[PDB]
């Protein structure tokens, strides 16, 4: 669900999820998906098209387990749907950490209306 | 402060830091030190220990500021007393995951039990 991402995004990037990813660039937030903008915004991209392949389980409300061993994150559910789930926020919030060096703030609360159609998953 | 303490705590354990640490043993928590129940409490023994040291910053309401880059807490701050702060919870954080494989609940409590006098710092 959406406790457990956010407590992934900031293990992984140390940044509070709301405040830098809540409505980030095309992607990142409620707004559906956009051209991304750039490599974090990308991530997001990847991250909802992650999403459209799930069966069985809703990544709003159903929650998972996880743990936080060494550093990782490490899945453990026995559920398909729910694992792959969890794997599909892992893989963001990693995503995230890793284009920390190109996040640009002036995108944290862009106006999608001003984005691109963005190609299909 | 207390904010980038708990959030250090979080980045290191993954766990809740006041469900897990906020009353713990004989040093975990705000009620002073005292006779060390296991690895976790020791932590929390020489973090205490580790405050008395500083010399004019409030360890509870001074804020500092520290990067995770690469899943590290590097602590960057210019003011003297402010690193030294910083050092101890960096210290605390990584201490206290070091040791999860002996946590253990047993030594939670809501009411502090008797703990022998923890030696002087």
């Amino acid at each position: 669900s959406l406790f457990e991402l956010g407590k992934m995004i900031l293990q992984e990037t140390g940044k509070n999820p709301a405040k830098s990813y809540g409505a980030y660039g095309c992607n990142c937030g409620v707004l559906g998906r956009g051209q991304p903008k750039d490599a974090t915004d990308r991530c997001c991209y990847v991250h909802k098209c992650c999403y459209k392949k799930l069966t069985g389980c809703d990544p709003k409300k159903d929650r998972y387990s996880y743990s936080w061993k060494d550093k990782t994150i490490v899945c453990g559910e026995n559920n398909p749907c729910l694992k792959e789930l969890c794997e599909c926020d892992k893989a963001v919030a990693i995503c995230l950490r890793e284009n920390l060096g190109t996040y640009n703030k002036k995108y944290r609360y862009h106006l999608k209306p001003f984005c691109k159609k963005a190609d299909p998953c």
